[PDB]
């Protein structure tokens, strides 16, 4: 090899470190966005146990 | 050939001696520069994390 080849290499890991991956926290948003679902059912359940 | 022609070979030994050629300690530091770019990518990548 010579050196166009070594410093396409160091542009290859420049380019690596800038990648555009996918926005994750968008994913863990999601995750977090349970806690709405699972006690508003409890909310559900209760008022049903109260109404009866 | 003659004394001229030799003498014009040693010059152009000494001429080869003392090349201007490109200055190759920036395509090192260029090469040097790549951990930044990592390690900076890793700090962000923990950041998100660690904010998650």
């Amino acid at each position: 090899f010579t050196l166009i080849e070594l410093m396409i290499v160091v542009a290859i890991i420049g380019i690596l470190a800038a990648i555009a991956i996918p926005n994750f926290i968008k994913f863990q948003a999601r995750s977090k966005q349970s806690e709405a679902k699972t006690n508003l059912k409890a909310l559900y359940t209760a008022q049903k146990s109260f109404f009866s």
